Parts: C-alpha cells; sequence; structure tokens
C-alpha cells in the first residue's frame, strides 16, 4: 500500500505513521549499517525483503459490540481506532410505535475524530458518508440500518461519545480506544548496553544515551560529526584504518612494536617514516616518527635525522 517512513524509531512510530504501515520485528531482519526505519514499511515490501508474516505487527481498527433498550442497538460498544483507520458498527433502529423521521446524531467531538453515517432506510433509499444518519418514515417493527465509521488521525486516549436519535431517549454509547501500542515478545535483561530496554527487536534508550545498541551517550549538538568520521566527504571511514564510533574514529590497534595508530581520521602512525641506519628516522637516539615526519632530536638534522649537523 503507502508507508511514509522516516523519523520512525518504535514500533508504535511507525502504526502512528499511517494506516499502510508495518513493522518487522524479529531483530536478525537488519544488519549494522541500517537504520531503524527499515522494519517500517508496506506488508509486501517487508515480505518481499525476507520478513517472516510471523513477525510483522500490524495492529487494525476493530469495532467490539455489547448489548447491555427497545429502539436502538446496539447502547454500548468499543472502538479500537488505528489512526487513519477507520472502524466502522451498525446501529438498529427500531419502533413499536410508527416513527417520523429518524435523525442520528453524535455530540460534540475533538478534532482528532470523524463519524460519517450510511443510512439504509426503508423501501430503496440509500444515503452514504454523511455527517448525520437520516431516514423517513420508519414503520412498525420495521429496523433501519445506520453504518457509522469512526476515524482517528492521531493516537487518542480512553474516552466516550454517544450517539442519539433526536426525539428519542436511548442513546449508543462509543467508548473509544487507541490502537496505537505493538504487542512484542521481549526480553527483561549485553544488547543495549544496560542503558536501554529492547522493544520489538529494536533498542529503547534511557534518556541522554543513543545508538542503535545504545552505546553512545548524548552530546549538546551530534553524531552527524560522522562526517567527520571521514577526512573529506568523499574518502572512506577512518582511512580504512578504523571504525566511526559515536561520529568519531577509533583507531585499529596493531601487531608491530613501536606502532600507534592514530589522528581524527586514523591517517597517522608512528612507524612510517624515512629510514637511516635501520631504524626510523635514525633510531631513538636520532628522532621520532611522527605521521610521516621525522621529529629530530636537538643536535639533528634531515628527513631522516641522519645529519648530526652532518
Ligand atoms: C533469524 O533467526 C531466527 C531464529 O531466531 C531464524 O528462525 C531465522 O531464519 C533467521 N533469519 C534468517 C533470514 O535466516
Ligand atoms: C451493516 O449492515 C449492512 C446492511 O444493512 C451491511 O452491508 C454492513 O456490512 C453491516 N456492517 C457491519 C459492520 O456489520
Amino acid at each position: 500500500q503507502e508507508c511514509t517512513k522516516f523519523k520512525v524509531s518504535s514500533c508504535r512510530e511507525c502504526i502512528e505513521s499511517g494506516p499502510g504501515c508495518t513493522w518487522c520485528q524479529k531483530l536478525n531482519f537488519t544488519g549494522p549499517g541500517d537504520p531503524d526505519s527499515i522494519r517500517c514499511d508496506t506488508r509486501p515490501q517487508l515480505l518481499m525483503r525476507g520478513c517472516a508474516a510471523d513477525d510483522i505487527m500490524d495492529p487494525t481498527s476493530l469495532a467490539e459490540t455489547q448489548e447491555d433498550q427497545k429502539q436502538l442497538s446496539p447502547q454500548k460498544v468499543t472502538l479500537y481506532l488505528r489512526p487513519g483507520q477507520a472502524a466502522a458498527f451498525n446501529v438498529t433502529f427500531r419502533r413499536a410505535k410508527l416513527s417520523s423521521r429518524v435523525f442520528l446524531d453524535h455530540n460534540a467531538l475533538p478534532d482528532t475524530l470523524k463519524v460519517t453515517y450510511d443510512s439504509f432506510c426503508s423501501n430503496g433509499v440509500t444515503h452514504r458518508n454523511q455527517p448525520r444518519g437520516d431516514c423517513d418514515g420508519v414503520q412498525i417493527n420495521v429496523p433501519i440500518t445506520f453504518q457509522v465509521k469512526v476515524t482517528a488521525t492521531e493516537c487518542i486516549q480512553e474516552q466516550s461519545f454517544v450517539i442519539r436519535a433526536l426525539g428519542f431517549t436511548d442513546i449508543v454509547t462509543v467508548q473509544v480506544l487507541p490502537q496505537c501500542e505493538c504487542r512484542c515478545r521481549d526480553q527483561s535483561r549485553s544488547l543495549c548496553h544496560g542503558k536501554g530496554f529492547l522493544e520489538c527487536g529494536i533498542c529503547r534508550c534511557d534518556t541522554g544515551y543513543i545508538g542503535k545498541n545504545c552505546e553512545c551517550q548524548t552530546q549538546g549538538r551530534s553524531q552527524e560529526l560522522e562526517g567527520s568520521c571521514r577526512k573529506d566527504n568523499n574518502s572512506i571511514i577512518c582511512s580504512g584504518l578504523g571504525d566511526c564510533v559515536c561520529g568519531q574514529c577509533l583507531c585499529h590497534t596493531s601487531d608491530v612494536p613501536g606502532k600507534l595508530i592514530y589522528g581524527q581520521y586514523c591517517e597517522c602512525d608512528t612507524i612510517n617514516c624515512e629510514r637511516y641506519n635501520g631504524q626510523v628516522c635514525g633510531g631513538p637516539g636520532r628522532g621520532l616518527c611522527f605521521c610521516g615526519k621525522c621529529r629530530c632530536h636537538p643536535g639533528f638534522e634531515g628527513s631522516a635525522c641522519q645529519h648530526h649537523h652532518h
């Protein structure tokens, strides 16, 4: 269908994003370089890319009826509203005395809730998707049916509204509940470094901490300073000799005696300088190797500190 995504960092934020979004919850759906939002997509896309329908979260709006008298039915309904997905239910009007005109209406609703009505009236008249239910001349014990469709545009909290026929003292009490949370089978307590707990196959990091395994603690800005894991915009990461950790290069450790890989982009080491008399920079008695330049001790000169002032 259509699932518009990016911002999406939880299964709930995914389901909030739009009715066509679903969420893959198995943790080996993703690799290190992928953003969390790749778990949020239409059902075909995630199926196509190897997520098991067993593992695809997709809560749906639904209606739940309860006969709890004579004229309007039912009198209690409970709707779970996934944002952007209508929940529909039917109300039946029936009178033993003859009815003149049936106006189905609701009381004041918030901005976030919308109600429309189909009216299936007696003797071949149907109205569709109107703001109020409307039928003319209902007869003795002859039912008419209104289909009520309720849509939320965001996650609401528990609340109720009433549907009434004007001039009649029965009501339909509509309890409305959010359908935004995912149902995820999750461990309690490695994988988030004690700085988050797991939810639907991703880490949910404590206040102050970020990263997919909650490995970084937040700084004022950053980790959009990962461009500063590349020496320039079209270079590899940390000169191919380190890894970007929290937007900073952590350089590879080394086998070699006296060698250290260092620098903002791991571009330097302590052994690749000009040699003389067998040792780098002429040995420790003459100079020290720093990122390809020999820093000679006082008394020695030359690019490899060969010349004790010659
Ligand atoms: C991911 O791991 C589960 C076991 O928890 C396994 O059933 C599944 O096949 C794995 N995914 C792939 C793509 O192999
Ligand atoms: C309500 O009744 C109509 C027939 O009058 C039917 O087409 C529709 O599917 C019903 N709605 C529900 C939610 O059962």
